[PDB]
Parts: C-alpha cells; structure tokens; sequence
C-alpha cells in the first residue's frame, strides 16, 4: 500500500501560484494507473500530466494544463502502488490572491 505522507502545496495551506502539485507516498506509485482530480470551487481543473520522476517512484508530480489562479482547490487521489494495491484520499489548499 502507498499512504500519502505529505503534499506541496500542503493540506489547508495558502500558497502563491505553484507550478505543480507534488504528493509524496510511503511506497512507490504508478503514474499510469493512479488517478488525480483537481477542482477549484466545484470547477474541474485540467491536468496535463502525471509522472514519478525518481527511481523509488515515491513522489507523484501532477502538472496542471494552466498555471493555478487564486482560489480554493480540492485534490481527490486514487493511488496504485508498485504492489498493485489501491489507496485513496482527498485534501484541500488555497492559492493566495
Ligand atoms: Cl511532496
Ligand atoms: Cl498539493
Ligand atoms: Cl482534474
Ligand atoms: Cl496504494
Ligand atoms: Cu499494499
């Protein structure tokens, strides 16, 4: 199983326009089988790419199609670990005006 240890932007934090989201897990995850939904006050936000840059596959980089505008964001994640096991969660953050 892959449990979410931390994320940037951090849950319930307020940040200036981040370039991407970075979700760090307790075991490797598979970008090809993992799903991530991003929404801004109900509005689905386009994601252009998912990728695990590192050998250990523990960090998932989620790249929006467009730079994030100010607002309230929710992340819904369904992770698939290298052992094929499924985990899921959600969290929110804010992009400061
Ligand atoms: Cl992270
Ligand atoms: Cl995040
Ligand atoms: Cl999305
Ligand atoms: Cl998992
Ligand atoms: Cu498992």
């Amino acid at each position: 199983h892959a449990h979410l240890k931390s994320a940037t932007p951090a849950a319930d934090s307020t940040v200036a326009a981040p370039a991407d989201l970075r979700l760090t897990f307790s075991a490797g995850v598979e970008a090809t089988f993992t799903k991530v939904s991003l929404s801004k006050d109900g509005t689905e936000v386009a994601i252009k790419g998912l990728e695990t840059p590192d050998a250990d596959k523990k960090t998932l980089v989620v790249t929006p199609a467009a730079p994030l505008a100010a607002g309230n964001y929710k992340v819904v994640w369904n992770a698939v670990s290298v052992d094929t096991h499924k985990s899921n969660g959600e969290y929110s953050f804010k992009v400061g005006q």
